[PDB]
DNA sequence: CGGATCCG
DNA sequence: CGGATCCG
């Protein structure tokens, strides 16, 4: 893939946001724009992106085997360079050339975990999780566990899992 | 993605590859040696169809991985890289019209009967074995035998003298499960 | 830092 | 079973 700029960027997003979709057992099922969240260097409002970064919402876990497996875009010419049921690599065709384009999956009540992962940045990422190493926790995509078990935390957003962990507040872009 | 092959198929393929594999060393190109390319994965297992042909490249000095892979050259052959590092390199190959998925990995010399062991699988044959060196403290990889984090250094040369030495029966490659 | 998907 | 490359 190519590189973009952050405006190329944001006019694929709102693009993908009206037109993606999965097949689901032959039907064709909609995904929702509420359902998909900009994340990586898109969300972080860096000048130039290596690629485009979405995280899409599922909202039950047996759909997670055929969400990406099975995703859809409808109009655009893509192919699949690696796909899982969390992570979908494609190359997309958007005007002539060719972009990489991300796609990740959580479910409902990963959503803030996920949300902090997939922003980043990765530096930014490996210092807040080595501080709570330090703790005996574990932090992931996923959630926050501590001897492998779930710490139930009361948080809906990322705001309120940052804060909650310990840490300062900072907007995506002042993030380092 | 690569289409499948037939076992003649991949061995044509690996035959036409033996003359033709060099790497790029700060603008030289050196030619890799058919002695130093060894047919591994399902190819050398024999099995009938195959996902994709797997070649392990021997390198004879350390400082040479960091060029090998990231700098491969195939003469006359059409190829795109899908993934890449100093130990595997993931090509798409054009042969007489159809894609076709090429796997090159690569091993230091005393690394050899280790990683010969290793590509060869099958996958259920090398878990079952090295589940049973595990319960004895032992951890078997590509690289070598290893004990508490330490290299366990064998007295052997070729992978029959690995397998019998690890203390299990040698089978040819295509009865291993 | 930690996990996904892939390699045998 | 154990590791490589790539994802934030
Ligand atoms: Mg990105
Ligand atoms: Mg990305
Ligand atoms: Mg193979
Ligand atoms: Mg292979």
């Amino acid at each position: 893939g190519g590189m973009l700029t952050l405006i190329q960027g944001k006019k694929i997003v709102n693009h993908l946001r009206s037109r993606l979709a999965f097949e689901y057992n032959g039907q064709l099922i909609k995904i929702l724009s509420k359902n998909i969240v900009a994340v990586g260097s898109l969300r972080r409002e860096e000048k130039m992106l290596n690629d485009v970064d979405l995280l899409i919402i599922v909202p039950e876990k047996k759909l997670l085997k055929h969400v990406l497996p099975n995703i859809r875009i409808k109009g655009l010419s893509f192919s699949v360079k690696v796909c899982g049921e969390r992570k979908c690599v494609l190359f997309i065709e958007w005007e002539k050339k060719t972009y990489q384009l991300d796609l990740f999956t959580a479910l409902a009540e990963e959503k803030p975990y996920a949300i902090f992962h997939f922003t980043g940045p990765v530096s930014y990422l490996i210092r807040i999780r080595a501080a709570l190493k330090k703790k005996n926790y574990k932090l992931n995509q996923y959630g926050l566990f501590k001897n492998q078990t779930l710490v139930p935390l009361k948080i809906t957003t990322e705001k309120e899992l940052i804060k909650e962990l310990g840490f300062t507040y900072r907007i995506p872009k002042k993030r380092l």
